[PDB]
């Protein structure tokens, strides 16, 4: 019996990742983990490994497509990847699975080594689960692994357990600090559920880090409200059903982030808002790095209530309570308005995000990707624009949308009380 029916008229897997996987990528995916698509996190966890040997911390609320990201890259090459965990049971579970699989996996400790270890030593396993307290006592080990075979990852799960300052501290993680020094050359995946930035600092400090991708996934964000609304063809007109006036001064209901594709749109968005002696502030690339620095400043301290940017702004700030985005014109691509978006409401109390686009807004003009001469560049640019656009144009749940794009089913499937709500999205409220 049919198992699916995905495809739509009119519609035509890999399209929304750069750069593609390629053909043995797919069938890697397919034969040994049973999935015909990654999704975005999934690839970005993923193509860092492999081919920028970068760092993560991925942050992931579940285990629900998790393991992939340190599990595929070394099946794909042929090599080998250590995960690190304490949580005994849950690494049998997986050892299991990987061998039901067909992929050689093994528990290496102390009472296994006797069993497992030579065949480690000669390239036998693709995968090796150890303890913290294991790993500490055998760095010699992991350097030979590293000169005969090439260690293609390590994982460190509940990577927050390295910190004192969180509520699940484990003495035994504090060693791991020494991978870095033992194999400067392995990137390390640390993951974890908590979401905290001073946890997540916390992480890259103890396990030496160098520049790590950071990703937050799994999470529904039940607290985002999400609408997408036609521009007036005025920017007062436009925002002020975004005001509230006090004293003799407008004001929004909290801090609010105005996204603006061009530097020349910050300045005319902050200068209408300037004329009503709105607490605010501008940010591009076009300002010197003491300026951004104080604009970052004065928002974290509420001295200014609203920053009027390019998506240049962003990555810099854990201000908690982001009560408004708005992305004042089509943002640049579904990737770029997710990472945007999942800056709102970090506090878990109540925030909006609104698009205000035409469809005459620049992220939305196909002449500016005809004019790309690479082909595969050309038309990922193009897929990405009309993909914008169909987010956009839809009368279904917005919130559907996003976390059918980005997140794994369950996140859908777990999501209990939101979607459908007069609080999920104005497609769901109408
Ligand atoms: O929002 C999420 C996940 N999420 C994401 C982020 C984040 O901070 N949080 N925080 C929480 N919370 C989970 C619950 O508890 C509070 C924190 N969840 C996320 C960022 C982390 C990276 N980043 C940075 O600037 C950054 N930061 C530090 C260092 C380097 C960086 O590059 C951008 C924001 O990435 C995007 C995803 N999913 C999500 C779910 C539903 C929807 C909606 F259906 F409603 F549309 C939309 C989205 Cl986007
Ligand atoms: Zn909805």
């Amino acid at each position: 019996e049919d198992d699916e029916n995905e495809a739509n008229e009119g519609e035509e897997d890999k399209d929304f990742l750069w750069p593609a996987p390629n053909e043995e990528q797919v069938t890697c995916l397919k034969m040994y983990f049973g999935h015909s698509s990654f999704k975005p996190v999934q690839w970005k966890v993923i193509h860092s490994v492999l081919e920028e040997r970068r760092d993560n911390v991925a942050v992931m609320a579940t285990g629900y497509g998790k393991s992939l990201c340190f599990q595929y890259p070394p099946v794909y090459v042929g090599k080998i990847g250590l995960v690190i965990s304490p949580l005994i049971s849950l690494m049998e579970d997986q050892v299991l699975q990987l061998k039901m699989s067909n992929i050689p996996a093994c528990f290496l400790g102390s009472a296994q080594s006797e069993n497992v270890l030579t065949d480690i030593k000669l390239g036998k396993y693709r995968i090796v689960y150890v303890t913290p307290e294991y790993c500490s006592g055998n760095m010699g080990l992991l350097q030979q692994l590293e000169a005969d075979i090439g260690i293609t990852l390590i994982a460190v799960d509940e990577a927050h357990c390295i910190s004192e300052w969180g509520h699940d501290f484990r003495d035994s993680f504090r060693k791991l600090g020494s991978l870095k020094t033992a194999l400067p050359m392995v990137p390390i995946v640390a993951l974890t559920a908590t979401a905290s930035s001073s946890i997540r600092e916390d992480i890259v400090r103890c396990l030496n880090l160098r520049n790590p991708q950071i990703t937050c996934t799994g999470f529904d964000r039940p607290n985002l409200y999400l609408e997408v609304r036609r521009k007036t063809g005025n920017i007062l007109q436009d925002l002020q059903p975004f005001l509230v006036k006090t004293s003799s001064h407008w004001e929004f209901e909290g801090p609010t982030i105005i996204y603006c594709p061009s530097r020349k749109m910050t300045q005319q968005v902050t200068g209408e808002l300037r004329k009503l002696n709105l607490s605010c502030g501008t940010y591009h690339a076009g300002m010197s790095f003491s300026t951004r620095k104080d604009i970052h400043h004065r928002f974290v301290r509420d001295e200014i209530q609203c920053v009027i940017a390019t998506i240049a702004f962003g990555m810099g700030i854990n201000k908690a309570d982001i009560r408004q985005v708005i992305h004042y014109g089509a943002p640049k691509d579904m990737e770029s308005y997710y990472q945007e978006i999942g800056r709102a409401g970090r506090d878990g109390l109540q925030s909006s995000c609104h698009v205000l686009w035409a469809p005459a807004d620049i992220n939305l003009n196909r002449h500016l990707l005809t004019e790309i001469r690479n082909e595969k560049f050309r038309l990922y640019k193009l897929k990405m624009m009309a993909k914008m656009e169909k987010y956009l144009h839809s009368s279904r749940c917005r919130r559907q949308i996003i976390l059918s794009h980005f997140e794994d089913k369950q996140v859908q499937k777990a999501s209990l009380g939101i979607m459908g709500t007069e609080k999920c999205c104005d497609n769901c409220r109408s």
